[PDB]
């Protein structure tokens, strides 16, 4: 065969039990929907035994656009004449970056972790399930507690410079109910409950309800003005859906940024909330019944990068991973505390125990905290006997990643990559 340099999908575990990394073989990203298109995984979703996943639609690689004559350009005025760009935006000659076909969304449904032949189903009903912020990809796929997978779209594609590479479809939610293989018929428009407004990216909290991190302004690459936060009810009003703002959090002109990952535990979700800048951190409580917020433990740090909980034998705690940020220098804290809900944790006791900063932070139930880092090397972290922090004996070297989450006893990492692969 012909050997070349094509898009590839990486697959990466850290087994949580034999603390080993595994790499597995290169999946081909060329042609992954039959529009000869390259992907990216956004979210892995572990639900009713299965594993989730949005591919995201990447245009068309150097090798895409060249493939037999050109099969796959649909619109060639699109294809880069030349090299340019900057940062995760950067092309090469040749390429199409982003894709030619924003109105639709796909979900990739795997019957385990060795990611083999996916069920592929599609939806016109909405546009690709993730959220974007500069190089990041945020999982807007996410399963109720009764199986049932929610696949979010905030229409990012709505800000692309070209018209046909823009979605003329609103933000919105479609369903695929547990167990079955396609999408049922269930459809919300977000953008006429929420007033016009898209979201970042979303979470799950507990039963039929999601944490969405509103838009104030239009959707951007950016990230600005993501500074709200709205619960949705997905079987509300009769199966349509309902959307409440959240009511107790800072003024949006008062929000830096929220922290990354919720922890929700007793039916609520502890959201890190960092203020704009004596201003500190602190860890809200949201309560999706009420969509009421409340103020509870502040972050005596710069920022806050995980909250969960970490367990052994009779010994349990939660741990607030908190960044100090200063002129000259980066720093990561892993700060133990008793409860979320009230008074403060400060870096600089033994409650505390020093990391380098992480691309990502993950806690494998309340058994371990990952701490995925790419080069830089990837740490973990548990409590010992005696109930302190300790490191784990193994680190690892991973590549870099644009999603990550766990299914059974593996984390697993992904990204679109450059490979070779053999062409008959
Ligand atoms: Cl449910």
């Amino acid at each position: 065969g012909t050997q070349s340099v094509q898009k590839g999908i990486a697959i990466t575990y850290l087994h949580v039990t034999d603390q080993i990394m595994k790499n597995r073989d290169v999946i081909r990203g060329e042609n992954f929907l039959g529009n000869g298109e390259y992907v990216t995984f956004a979210g892995i979703l572990e639900a009713n035994n299965k594993i989730y996943t949005a591919p995201i639609p990447m245009g068309l690689s150097v090798y895409g656009s060249a493939f037999e004559d050109g099969k796959w350009v649909k619109y060639p005025e699109l294809v880069k004449t030349e090299d340019g760009g900057s940062n995760s935006s950067s092309y090469e000659k040749g390429e199409l970056q982003w894709t030619q076909y924003p109105n639709e969304a796909w979900v990739a449904i795997y019957n385990d972790e060795n990611f083999n032949n996916p069920t592929l189903i599609r939806t016109d009903k909405i546009s690709y399930a993730c959220g974007r912020m500069r190089s990041q990809y945020y999982q807007t796929i996410w399963a109720a507690d009764n199986g049932d997978v929610y696949v979010f779209s905030p229409s990012y594609a709505k800000i692309m410079d070209a018209d046909v590479q823009k979605t003329n479809l609103p933000a919105g939610v479609v369903r695929i109910k547990a167990g079955a293989t396609d999408f049922d018929s269930y459809y919300c428009n977000l953008e006429e409950l929420s007033g016009g407004k898209s979201f970042l990216r979303c979470w799950h909290i507990t039963g039929d309800y999601f944490l969405l991190q509103m838009y104030t302004g239009e959707i951007n690459s950016r990230g600005t003005g993501a500074t709200r936060m709205a619960v949705f009810k997905a079987t509300g009003n009769g199966d349509k859906g309902e959307l409440y703002y959240v009511d107790g959090l800072p003024e949006p002109d008062r929000i830096s940024s929220f922290s990354g990952t919720p922890f929700c535990e007793n039916g609520v979700a502890y959201v890190g909330v960092i203020p704009i800048t004596t201003n500190h951190p602190a860890i809200y409580k949201i309560d999706p019944v009420t969509h009421t917020a409340t103020k509870g433990l502040t972050v005596n740090a710069t920022g806050i990068t995980a909250i969960g909980r970490l367990a052994k034998d009779s010994h349990s705690t939660y741990v607030v991973s908190a960044t100090v940020t200063s002129a000259n220098s980066t720093a990561n804290y892993l700060l133990a505390t008793s409860t979320l809900e009230s008074g403060s944790v400060t870096p600089g006791n033994n409650n505390g125990f020093e990391t380098a900063t992480g691309t990502a932070w993950i806690f494998y139930k309340d058994q371990y905290l990952y701490r995925l880092q790419y080069n830089g090397v990837t740490t973990a972290y548990e409590l010992n006997t005696n109930g302190g922090i300790a490191k784990r004996s193994n680190e690892y070297t991973i590549t870099r990643f644009t999603t990550y989450g766990i299914f059974g006893e593996n984390i697993i990492s992904s990204s679109a990559v450059d490979a070779t692969f053999t062409d008959l």
